[PDB]
């Protein structure tokens, strides 16, 4: 019994950190084969942040420039080259530790894990969501740049973030690991803000299944009600669509605890035009939406990594 | 800026778990050096629930009973020794992933990351709190007993918890890794019950003072208190006392944002008395207790 948020073990991803330090900027990379990957405004002054040509700012970059440091063993970078907003520095050193991977892009509504890192040092992993306005809602301080988003299925870790940013909200903004931001982000000093967030429906809703897992029943009701209705009353409540994808991907939960997607789409409808009345859902007294219907079944199953 | 409940990385406890069987129980065993430690009812039969004597138990047992998995590798145990609930397999190889690490009883309030295993793998990572009433609020399946809470502050791990049991309202017992079990449990399937829990105050100030470093003041007033008549309010609402002790270690995060301890305590009455009228804290919409005033610190 029991309902954490939970993140991914780290392991495999703390022995890829490494501390990247190019003239006065120190933040971090991730060392996979002979590549450590960095976001590319570390090569940026103060000024070259306002308006940065980051291809004639790495011209004039020579491979000593960059300092990397993997613990206390300086590697020697032997190239350097720029995918989007992504730094890649080619080091004369496979690295022992790289585990099984991908890059993969996620879409809004997947969660991931984050091993925060300073000084390519990692200092704590959390678990987060990829929000509908393309930002995370994450737990950075300054250094922090380089950190990565990553899931593990099986034994290999699919990497989908790497921290660039902290918005003027203090929501946090960075790439895919081919340097593709994502959101409307660019990263420069500059007028930037996140659009208006919407709550992840199918996130809320498969974590409406983990409460019944765990007896938590006050919120069911004997009700059930049509996609098209409910999507009426979620656009009214800055919810996303639910699609029938996602009605989909809730079936597994809905056999096991023998509430019907549109069921417990009722269920939710009701808590959304009524409140809680003062009770809570797994410790909660606001409607979760950063835990996936595969994290729900992960977490009440108990698959190993 | 922002404020997660975040773990720490669980890499240097991941290199020592492993997964141990006697007869028919498989649980989670964790390997330093030359020693692997599980929660000792591993040992115990469908017979053996309710009163166990685990020194007849283990004295009826050989080395050769004890099967260790260390990944796809096969550990040969050489000795088996109790230590209070916990069993130490003495075995034939030293774990080279072993990294600095203590073994530390923690007191209630304290926070802690829990490596949840499963046949000596590791699946996930979560933050919890030794709660008031010593039991914690884990997620934990069967087949979790022997996964570890842990801290890791620079460097080193201090291991201060071992899962051994589960109570009938769905929390979780166990012992520090010197087999000591936190709280009145004991390794029995006895009737037990976790006592009526209270909120861990100083954690909550604590968490109530992150929210201002993150630009959150929408709770705080004109008001102070005496430490007196704050206890007197926040025992009315299940929380612990707070202490001079608390008061002091409070006061950083006071001389960081200018508000005084007393000042802060007499907002937590207030939201007490109040509730947050549609407001929420650091996304959270109920008073947070699993964050120490050192997570904080440690955090912003
Ligand atoms: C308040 S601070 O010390 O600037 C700070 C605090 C927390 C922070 C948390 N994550 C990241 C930070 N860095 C930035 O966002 C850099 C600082 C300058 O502004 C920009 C503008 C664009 C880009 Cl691509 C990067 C930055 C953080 C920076
Ligand atoms: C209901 S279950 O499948 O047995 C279960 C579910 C979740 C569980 C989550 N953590 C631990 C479990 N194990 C126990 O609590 C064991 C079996 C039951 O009785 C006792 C009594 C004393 C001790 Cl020291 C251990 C146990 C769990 C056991």
């Amino acid at each position: 019994s029991g309902f954490r948020k939970m993140a991914f073990p780290s392991g495999k991803v703390e022995g890829c950190m490494v501390q990247v330090t190019c003239g006065t900027t120190t933040l971090n990379g991730l060392w996979l084969d002979d590549v450590v990957y960095c976001p590319r405004h570390v090569i940026c002054t103060s000024e070259d942040m306002l308006n940065p040509n980051y291809e004639d700012l790495l011209i004039r970059k020579s491979n000593h420039n960059f300092l990397v440091q993997a613990g206390n063993v300086q590697l020697r970078v032997i190239g350097h080259s720029m995918q989007n907003c992504v730094l890649k520095l080619k080091v004369d050193t496979a690295n022992p530790k790289t585990p099984k991977y991908k890059f993969v892009r996620i879409q809004p509504g997947q969660t991931f894990s984050v091993l925060a890192c300073y000084n390519g040092s990692p200092s704590g992993v959390y678990q987060c969501a990829m929000r509908p306005n393309f930002t995370i809602k994450g737990s950075f301080l300054n250094g922090s740049c380089g950190s990565v988003g990553f899931n593990i299925d099986y034994d290999c870790v699919s990497f989908c973030y790497m921290h660039h940013m902290e918005l003027p909200t203090g929501v946090h903004a960075g790439t895919d690991l081919e340097g593709n931001f994502y959101g409307p982000f660019v990263d420069r000093q500059t007028a930037q803000a996140a659009g208006t967030d919407t709550t992840i429906t199918v996130n809320v809703l498969a974590w409406l299944y983990a409460a019944v897992i765990n007896g938590d029943r006050w919120f069911l009701n004997r009700f059930t009600t049509t996609l098209n209705d409910f999507n009426l009353v979620a656009m009214k409540y800055n919810y996303e669509p639910l699609t029938q994808d996602h009605v989909d991907i809730l079936g597994p939960l809905s056999a096991q605890t023998g509430i019907a997607v549109l069921d417990m789409c009722a269920s939710l409808k009701e808590l959304l035009q009524n409140g809680m009345n003062g009770r809570t859902i797994l410790g909660s007294a606001l409607l979760e939406d950063e835990f996936t219907p595969f994290d729900v079944v992960r977490q009440c199953s108990g698959v190993t990594f």
